[PDB]
Formats: C-alpha cells, structure tokens, sequence
C-alpha cells in the first residue's frame, strides 16, 4: 500500500491527474459518467466566452463586424439554457458567431490579462461537435472540464502488484490546505506546477505573480520535517500550454534576470533549476521532476510508471 499526496496550486490539474488515474488503471468513464460530465462541458464553454466578452469590455475591444454586440446580448440571455445540458441550436450559433468574429479573437490572444479556463479553446473550436443533441462527452472532453475540488479526493487503484490511495486535497483556499494531518508521513508528493502560468498578469492584491507563489508553496512543502523520506515527485505540467506560449511571451516576464532566451528548453530548464534549487536537504532527498501534459492519457500513463518505479526504489 503506496500514499499518494497531489498537491499544486490552483488550476494546476490535480483533478486532471485524478481522472487520468480513473482512466489508466479503474476501467475509467463510461458513457454515463461522460453524460454527466455533458452539462459540465457545456458551462465551462459558456462560461469560457462569456469571460472572453466581458474582457472585450475592460482591454477596450471592438465586435470585428458591429453584428456580433447584438450576439452579445443573446448570450447572457440563454447563458442558463444549458443549465440541464442543453444547449439549444440558437446559443450554438450565437457561441460560433461570437468566437468566430475577429475582436473576440483579438481579445483571446490578449488572453493572459483576464484570465479564463485552461480548456477555452478546446470546447470553443470544437462547439460543432459539441453542440449536437446526443453529443457524448470524449474521455478527453471530460479530462478537459474544470470542475473546483471541495474538501479532499480519494482514489484507489492497483497497479504492479500494489494497493495505491491517491489524495487531492484541492481545499480551494491556500490557508485551508493547511491539512498538516495527511502530511505526517505519506509515501510520496506529487507537486503540480502550471508552466503556462508564467507570464499571467498581476492582479490589483496580488503581491508576487502565480509561479512565485507556487515556488514559495514548493519550498515550504519539500523543506518540511514531515515529508524528510517522503519521495518528492515534482510535475512541471501543461507543458503543451508553456510550449505555446514562450514564442510570443517571453519568460523575462516570470522571471525578470533571466538572461538565457525565450526557447522551450532552456525556459524549461530555467523553471526546473528554480523549483529544484529550493530544496535545501540532503543528497538522500533528491526531487524527481517530469514535464508534463496531464490531458494526454498516454503521456500520463508513461510518466507515472517512471514514477512507480522510484518509490518502489525507495522501499
Ligand atoms: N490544455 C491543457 N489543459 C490542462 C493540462 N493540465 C491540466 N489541464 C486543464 O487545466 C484545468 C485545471 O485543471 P484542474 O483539474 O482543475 O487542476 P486543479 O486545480 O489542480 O484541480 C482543467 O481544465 C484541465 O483540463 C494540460 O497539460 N494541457
């Protein structure tokens, strides 16, 4: 019997992980639980340019064609209709018209200043598919949605002659996380960190950005007393996002000393020596780090068996 402790930021795909647990070793989602993921689905894609509108408002954008402010309106009007996993033909055309118009797309590659779900694209190209009446969620549909983790998650699986309990403890609040009770021992730590997270935008309270925070989270959980033996697994994930973003954002805006250049590899070293110099222990204690697309089951499945494999060297 192996412990499994998730633990990362926010949006950092914790649940992802979960359902790619689900998936690999559990038989995974039938077509029922993918049904009641299809209302799920429908409100992060209406949620998604709903969020992308409404930043048209504050970046100071215009409607491509002046057609679309009257779209506008239609949305929030059946912004609900999708409350049972409907969605109507009218709100399907209203979505595409909105997305497909050019100022709304303009607002979306300002993107990283309003923030707005990881998997906007994803749902939003894909309305065609989507907007179907007997539309049945893809096992990627259902890794795609954020559904926000409540109190804490619980999974068991075997794999390799091995009982594993995995907990995502989510807890929504950074102080609320506190659950020091799981920390007492606890095989191994699965840290989560957003690359694409990098160049978000400082909020008005926010005093350092997203991945400093994160990196202060990091610190403080490897150099703990209670996780001394404990494997320290870290996930550099959404790899694929961080992949994307580093031609057009350069890291300067992460990290401003960073005089290396803005390429995914020396960026993703960059990002993996600074989670990893945070580690004042010993030679006993060396972080394992894998970079990482939670959405991409095969990916996943490769990784986490390079993973089993350490903590069984440990016992
Ligand atoms: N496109 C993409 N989305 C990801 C990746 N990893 C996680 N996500 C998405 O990131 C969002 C946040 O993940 P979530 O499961 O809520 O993480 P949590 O905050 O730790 O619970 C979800 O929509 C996932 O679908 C990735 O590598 N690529």
């Amino acid at each position: 019997e192996v412990k499994l402790l998730l633990l990362g930021a926010g949006e950092s795909g914790k649940s992802t992980i979960v359902k790619q647990m689900k998936i690999i070793h559990e038989d995974g989602y039938s077509e029922d639980e993918c049904k009641q993921y299809k209302v799920v689905v429908y409100s992060n894609t209406i949620q998604s340019i709903i969020a992308i509108i409404r930043a048209m408002g504050r970046l100071k954008i215009d409607f491509g064609e002046a057609a679309r402010a009257d779209d506008a309106r239609q949305l929030f009007v059946l912004a609900g209709s999708a409350e049972e996993g409907v969605m109507t033909p009218e709100l399907a055309g209203v979505i595409k018209r909105l997305w497909r118009d050019g100022g709304v797309q303009a607002c979306f590659s300002r993107s990283r200043e309003y923030q707005l779900n990881d998997s906007a694209s994803y749902y939003l190209n894909d309305l065609d598919r989507i907007s179907q009446s007997n539309y049945i969620p893809t096992q990627q549909d259902v890794l795609r949605t954020r559904v926000k983790t409540t109190g804490i998650v619980e999974t068991h699986f075997t794999f390799k002659d091995l009982y594993f309990k995995m907990f995502d403890v989510g807890g929504q609040r950074s102080e609320r996380k506190k659950w020091i009770h799981c920390f007492e021992g606890v095989t191994a730590i699965i840290f989560c960190v957003a690359l694409s997270d990098y160049d978000l935008v400082l909020a008005e309270d926010e005093e350092m950005n997203r991945m400093h925070e994160s990196m202060k989270l990091f610190d403080s959980i490897c150099n703990n007393k209670w996780f001394t033996e404990t494997s320290i697994i870290l996930f550099l994930n959404k790899k694929d996002l961080f992949e994307e973003k580093i031609k057009r954002s350069p890291l300067t805006i992460c990290y401003p000393e960073y005089t290396g250049s803005n390429t995914y590899e020396e960026a993703a070293a960059y990002i993996q020596c600074q989670f990893e110099d945070l580690n004042r222990r010993k030679d006993t204690k060396e972080i394992y780090t894998h970079f990482t697309c939670a959405t991409d089951t095969k990916n996943v499945q490769f990784v986490f068996d390079a993973v089993t494999d350490v903590i069984i060297k440990n016992n």
